[PDB]
């Protein structure tokens, strides 16, 4: 079971600094401690993480998706959540879940960063639990695929 | 460690119709499978559930948990959200970790149910996962308290 | 049929004052109106009254109503018509015709009376022909369950 | 009483399809089932019915009725009461009682149908209970007329 | 030289009533007044008048008067002054002095009445002088075509 | 096929005024321009044309075509566009294709232009080509049509 | 006079969350205050306290005003201010003087907080003064009863 | 009959530029164009001009006859119009005709011209005419005394 | 302590015009009951009078009390308050408590009247008392005043 | 003639998803159909395809068509139409005719669709048609750069 | 050249405190700073210095400099920048070059400093340099009258 | 001091048209006059220049200036100025001067241009200028680098 995680605008910077809204550890160490979620309960995952700056990277990105073995896809869009009507298009024609994570509360920032485009095309929506928020979304996503897979057998 | 999980107005209600939406899992059997989670990962944590349609008694009950042995608290504060500034003043003094769950995703509704009130005051947010939306708070709620004690001892 | 009638925030200060924008006839006089029109009507109709000020005991009540023998809401929610999303969610799970009457008629007053959240999840509204509009609700109530019977049957019987 | 119902732009298609949303009865159907309502009711009514999808003839026939023998107007003034200034300013000016009737619920569906110019300028408004709505806004009218009628002799003698 | 007068919805109404914020002078009686004005002043205008409370009639009439003998429109579109785009783009291609009255001033009523298309198409507009607003429109009509006429033959 | 061509108000002004921002070009020439494009691809085509500044002419036309021998309409509603939910509603019920054509770009121009109601309520819209809009119009009416009757063929067959 | 102190949700909690933009002094400290202010006045007042995080709780208390000893309510309702037309209706229907305190200037923080339905049904509104605001209002509130009085004998005596 | 005339920001400019718009008339010619009008008509007026930038001027002048024998005035009151409501508030309370008047046709330019404070206040409000406009509000003016004066003997 | 009070624009006709929504109490009589209710409370108050109609008077005013022997300022801007970002940048840097006086309620006027912008910069606003508001603002910077400076000497000794 | 059309992002996923909205027709049948047209027509022209999900890219190929070969753009820029102004001002500095094509009707979907900076820019929009838009735009892009054509020689004999 | 530098309201107060938001230097030694940059570059400026409270007084300024000898305007017109219409009527007919300048970035602060009806009639607007600021504006307006004059120069000698 | 300089979309299309909006200099030669004015100043400052329609590549750019040796960034958005949360969350990363440059004046343009969320995240912000603009950024970062250099050694001997 395949899991691409996108991480989009900016992620990259995670460390590398403002660790006082966003914290010193970096991307590649969310990464590893998704990993350990993934050993910890013996979930049967295997991840995949992208990181871009690119709005059209994180969109071929979707669309190459479609019709692989990826079986989900976790994602925070950075800022293109706000903006990007074309990657929330591409969300709606993935057809397999997509979970949207923010490591801050959107609700609770400036005004132009409460509407998300993207998040309104995901299943569900994570906000304002900093790296944590994408072992949420990975506990989810389990849920979601046995139960999709639940609903197959027993059809 | 005591968590307090609070059910704002007509939660009541799932099971008892609009399933098409919310689906025929009640909220006692929602209380039952956060009670599964908290046993099957042997977290010690001891939940108290309440629910209102009342916005004075969710005001209430918030007030109540201040300087109370309630480590923190799990809210769906329903169609309260979008509008009660009463109850988002109640979270904001509160003095504890307070997480906001929804099962669906307001993001992808009317436009009246996207504001958040409630939401903007809470350290964090979960929408549209169902009923598995409060057991990925639970975890949080566990993370977030065991990181606070964490700052605590080694201060 | 027993209907449910429900009458939101300050409708119990009717003729109790502000004698011209509202009259002076009261709440209780409203529903001795109500009475009159069924006994009159010989409508098989069983009233029941309930006034609050509470948004959560007018929730509570048309919970309560749900797998009741009420067949039928009357409601005027005051000014939480305007505010209450709450009380909208309720009305769309009653599963039961529900009604919105006001006195007055609120597109023609401030501009914060003219959102509805309740009147929106209602079957029908009505406004702005006083007490009279309670007994047009009435008559609405009992038209909307004799053809909702009427359909039942005649689909039973396919 | 004569009482004139004017019927505005596309109520003349009722039941000439969109029989989902607006169901399968006639506008003809609808004055058949009014006129019903007075003749069962021995009400000393007698209805006229204008259908138009002209703005400027539902003004002129407004206008038409000031200093007629028409006690009352029951308006129907369908897309023209979202948009209709000059038919609001036709009905204030009217001089008798305007009752507003709309089939559908205007609260319920898209944002452009909430605003009524014509609905603020009238007394009271109903909407959201199909044809029914019609015989509703008889009944009210004939209340309304009476009311009017008591308080005029009422006053002759004092 | 004839001058066009145009009298829009409702216009016909005055006098028989609304008194309390329009007056018991008739429409009849202001065009009266108008023809006296013209006397008065010795100016050389041959008034013709039409009312009418179809937005199509004022429209077709407008276009009439293209290529006509009408040198000169005064009109008050009465409340389609709000709401007719059609209105104001016949208007617009007249192609001679248009001019805009109104018995009230539409600044200081309903927020609804402040918006004029036509007015925004027209040379000029009077406003909030009962009905001695036509008799100052006549005024204004007269030396505009004057001074028009100074280019014309001064060319 | 019988295709009717509604045009709205000010259009029959077209070449006696702007010659800028519309052509020189009159509303005839550019009937006779349809006409001549029919005429020429040899296409089974009776164009009907109806032009009016009268919201209610138009919603009265639509209304006509509804089980007449017309099978589609092609439509520059003018000003209308922006203003007449009458017209739109009117669209809506048509039961036959309906395209919605402009002279000009209504995205780039004065704001009060940029929404179209009846644009909205059209399958398609075409704008800012000029008169050559209409005879896009024309070639897409011909293919829709011609897709449709290939499909009520496909699907009795099956 | 008695005079009626309501305090609104949350407003029970001062001094036990957030020393920064509210103070440490606790709603009791307030009410001791007010009454501390009375006595060394030697005012003839007898002030009666009431605090609730409940909007219908509030709506009781001051329709249970309404022809009762009160002479005035000096209000503060919260987060309620913002949102309760309801208890805006209660205010305008309370036939004596109410007043609105807030601690904070609820202009100078978040948008949602500008608005009060219940400070504009209110005669006066006073703010940003914190615990002050209160003996600012009970100096008002006195002020308003004596000349209020002054007047109903100046009257019965021409 | 004394009338004062009021000219507001930047009307003292006219001429001195932007004829494209507002003409190569000066404001000084448009006062001598009244005191024609005047005469002309042989009205028995006696105006008063006073020009200013200053806001506090306006009113100081508008206050300054209340109770004067300044029977009426005419006002433009330039960009002050969109913006100040201090002007409207004297304009309230000057208890006299007060008529406003604007070169342009403030319907007609930015969106930001549209409101007019003070023209709501006035009893009628006059644009679009250029110089023309002020003979038009002096014809107003005097219609309006002498009505008022019928109804003062008359009574 | 010299107070100063600030009056702005249309302040000084106060009693000559409009009986109605002010008083027919004038501007200087305003004034004499403030100096009488420091005279009579034995307040070590010496209050300086200024008012004006122009803007800029009122921000050269602000800032000559910088560093001045002014402890505080009462202020009514008048419709200024609507309108002037200047005067409230002026009052952001008075580095001395300003209290904002209405005699009206302006949350319960014109939708126009309700920002302040000199309001949100001054710590306290009081609206809606009529001419008694300014004695409350009195009252609330004497005690304000004698609070700062009790905290001066409470810091000062450690 | 060497025509560009450019398809913007998602617009390869066609066929591949949502048979429901938009068609099961793929992107490279669209594109076949195209060049089907302009054989059967023998039309003189040469398609260059070209489909991103990248703004830069379409920027980069719009700027590469000035002072090219190219003659003209037919453009669907995709969810870039309602939000690219960096897109919108590259074609303005086209210097050739640009046409957008959308297959589905925006004024007819979700409101962030109903604004489009592209359409704007370009002088002509074909919208809600399907597939067959882009056969239209074809046919539109030939006629208007024969009638330019024609223009330039009308032009250099006078 | 003769430059005219109008300094707004409260542009005075620089230094006499919010050293932290405007930093701790005065008008007047920014002013020193100018004339410092002038004397260093040999710039043939004399510079003329004006502040003030009074939207008044700076239109009288701008219009005093036209048809004078001064070839220029740097403005800072503080607060009035984003209400004074008047201001910029002002700038739009002084026929002279008008560079405005803002000590802070009014892009990063409320929203109602946002909009700049002053800036937009300038030809250029400098924002967010502090006191640096004003040397980039004589930069440029130094640079733009050469551009000026070498303009003017070779087309009179053409 | 290395400076970066990042040119954003269709800025590259300086010259090649729209010589009347923007002017008929190239970008190139604008790099060119930048560099002449660096060294005719004698700056110790090498220019390195980025010009990209790519949002992303803008991104990338100012990302990788973090932990580099360069010291500041001009950046000319172009139109993402108005739409690049992105972008402006890259630059409020960056942790050196930003200055934002436009040619134009974006306040007296398009609404839709008013709105720079890139500039709002930079220090300052010039426009309206042309080519100059750049010349005067050059100007401002050698003195905020020079300040910044003298405020880190004053503070070290500290
Ligand atoms: O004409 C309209 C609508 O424009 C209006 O919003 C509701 C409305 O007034 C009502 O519910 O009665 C009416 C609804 C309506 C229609 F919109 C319509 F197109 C019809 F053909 C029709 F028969 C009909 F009843
Ligand atoms: O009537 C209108 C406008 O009101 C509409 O905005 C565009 C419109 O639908 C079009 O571009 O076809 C049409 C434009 C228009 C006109 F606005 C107009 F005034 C004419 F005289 C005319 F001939 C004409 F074509
Ligand atoms: O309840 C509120 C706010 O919601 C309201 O905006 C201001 C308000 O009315 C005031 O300043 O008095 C009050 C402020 C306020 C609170 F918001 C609050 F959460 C408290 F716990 C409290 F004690 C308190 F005073
Ligand atoms: O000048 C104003 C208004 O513009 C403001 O809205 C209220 C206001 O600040 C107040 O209520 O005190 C004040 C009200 C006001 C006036 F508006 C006015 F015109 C007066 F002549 C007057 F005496 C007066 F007090
Ligand atoms: O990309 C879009 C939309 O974002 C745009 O609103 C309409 C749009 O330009 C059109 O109707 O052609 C295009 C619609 C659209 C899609 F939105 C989309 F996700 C596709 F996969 C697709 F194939 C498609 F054609
Ligand atoms: O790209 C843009 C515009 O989108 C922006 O609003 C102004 C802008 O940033 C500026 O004035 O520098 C720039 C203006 C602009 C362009 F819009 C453009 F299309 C060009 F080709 C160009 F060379 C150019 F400079």
């Amino acid at each position: 079971m395949k899991i691409l995680v996108i991480q989009g605008p900016n992620l990259n910077m995670l460390g590398h600094r403002d660790p006082r809204l966003y914290g010193m550890v970096t991307l590649d160490q969310i990464h590893e401690i998704m990993q350990t979620f993934v050993k910890q309960g013996n979930l049967d995952v295997e991840l995949e993480f992208f990181q871009t700056n690119f709005e059209g990277e994180i969109i071929d990105k979707i669309q190459e998706s479609v019709g692989s073995d990826y079986e989900g896809i976790i994602i925070n869009p950075g800022a293109f959540s706000h903006t990007s009507i074309a990657i929330a298009d591409a969300i709606m024609l993935a057809g397999k879940p997509v979970i949207e994570v923010h490591l801050t509360n959107i609700q609770a920032r400036e005004e132009f960063r409460k509407n998300s485009y993207t998040g309104a095309a995901c299943g569900g929506v994570i906000m304002g639990f900093g790296p944590l928020g994408y072992n949420m979304a990975l506990m989810a996503m389990v849920n979601i695929l046995a139960e999709m897979k639940a609903f197959q057998e027993a059809q």
